[PDB]
């Protein structure tokens, strides 16, 4: 007999014999894992790294949300899958279109290939608008798959979402949008949906919340992930195969005065180039906001027609904290991203400094705590643990976020 397998973007992903689940721990630094078995508070993760497999993988550059979720979903880089940011920009016109509607996705995910071959499949997320990206091409007619967000379980329907009230259903009343409950509900789905639902492939994708308000080891980190492990331990409890990763780490981005440390590209570009000549992008969150939460440690930038790119590059480059600058043509090569997408140049701050577009309307520090952030080189390694024995298991380099999947079908078949 020839085994069963599913093929999605060039990669075959063998039948999982059980359930087979990835969990995206966001913003999951590997450090708040260890401080939370360290403190006792994992027990079941602490035994499933034990006996199973465990490995430092690499994120997308940019470390960043949606790039990398999509780059699970899909089991490839935003080279082939299209979404490298939260906002993509019109080099004519000026004109700026959100990178987080579904026709944007230029390639099937995982979940749409097994669901098409006969699968259950089941996506929980708990933010809305990554529910809609994720679930591209699954069906809800056939009774199997369900497709929901946290944040708006109450108005998931049987023939949209696989599921008529995901919060009545649970038991639970739908999270507030900035807490920790809203990544509590995805995993208490999950484990639901584990029992009721029986799904062969499913996903569960969470908000970096409390991690850009809370370094590793403090309390109301601890309690997150001690919270989290209680979950982890039912979903392994019954037989699931699960590959624990993260989209992206979380690294401190503040100053000694504990103010964000910040380098301000578009106001660099205004002098040398003249103002607005150039266009710095910011692919962190969407663009009409301005709460100091704009602030991660990736940007591109749009420059003017016959302008010195390589005299541009160098000077940028000599900036403290401007660790990476690259044209589009090597930063695509690189970080496996698409060309269509990405500005002239790419630059990537250090470790505990972030990029800014301009100072003249500036961004708004409204949160209190010391800023934490990612997207750069420095928030690229994530945790990533399997519940199975797995010594032929790659590490990072070689190993992904984005291989979550394979290996997950993998440990289930
Ligand atoms: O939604 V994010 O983890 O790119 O802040
Ligand atoms: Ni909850
Ligand atoms: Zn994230
Ligand atoms: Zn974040």
């Amino acid at each position: 007999m020839s085994k069963i397998s599913v093929t999605v973007n060039g990669r075959r992903y063998p039948w999982p014999r059980v359930p087979a689940i990835a969990v995206c721990l966001d913003g999951c630094e590997p450090a708040y894992l260890d401080a939370a078995i360290d403190a006792g508070l994992m027990p079941a993760l602490k035994r499933i790294k034990e006996r199973g497999a465990v490995r430092l993988a690499h994120s997308v550059i940019p470390s960043f949300t949606n790039p990398n979720n999509l780059s699970i979903a899909t089991g490839s880089p935003p080279a082939v899958h299209g979404i490298c940011g939260n906002y993509l920009y019109e080099p004519s016109t000026g004109e700026e279109v959100m990178m987080n509607d579904p026709k944007f996705l230029r390639a099937p995910t995982i979940f749409q290939a097994f669901y098409d071959a006969g699968a259950r499949v089941a996506v929980v997320t708990a933010k809305d608008k990554l529910r809609a990206l994720l679930g591209k091409g699954l069906r809800f007619d056939e009774g199997r798959a369900v497709c929901f967000s946290s944040e708006k379980s109450d108005k998931a329907t049987r023939a949209e979402h696989g599921i008529d009230n995901a919060s009545a259903w649970l038991g639970r009343p739908v999270p507030e949008v900035y807490s920790a409950a809203l990544s509590e509900f995805v995993f208490a789905a999950g484990v639901k949906l584990l029992r009721e639902f029986r799904p062969d492939i499913m996903y569960l994708t969470t908000t970096d919340y409390v991690q850009h308000k809370y370094a590793p080891g403090v309390p109301e980190a601890n309690s997150f992930y001690e919270m989290f492990d209680r979950y982890l331990a039912e979903l392994d409890g019954l037989g699931a195969a699960i590959v624990v990763t993260a989209d992206h780490g979380m690294k401190p981005k503040h100053k000694a005065d504990g103010s964000p440390d910040v380098i301000y590209v578009q106001d660099l570009l205004d002098e040398w180039l003249g103002k607005d000549a150039a266009r710095v992008i910011l692919p962190i969150t969407d663009p009409y906001v301005v709460h100091h939460g704009a602030l991660g440690s990736f940007a591109t930038a749009y420059l003017p027609d016959g302008c010195d790119r390589s005299e541009i590059m160098a000077r940028l480059k000599a900036i403290q904290g401007v660790d990476v600058v690259l044209g589009r043509e090597e930063a695509c090569r690189r970080f496996e991203l698409p060309e269509d997408r990405i500005g002239d140049i790419v630059l990537v701050s250090s470790e505990n400094k972030t990029l800014g577009t301009s100072e003249h309307r500036h961004d708004l520090a409204a949160l209190d705590e010391p800023l934490r952030s990612h997207g750069g080189l420095t928030e690229q390694e994530v945790p990533f643990i399997v519940n199975r024995v797995l010594p032929e298991l790659p590490n990072a380099p070689r190993l992904r976020n984005f291989d979550a999947f394979f290996y997950a079908v993998t440990a289930a078949a």
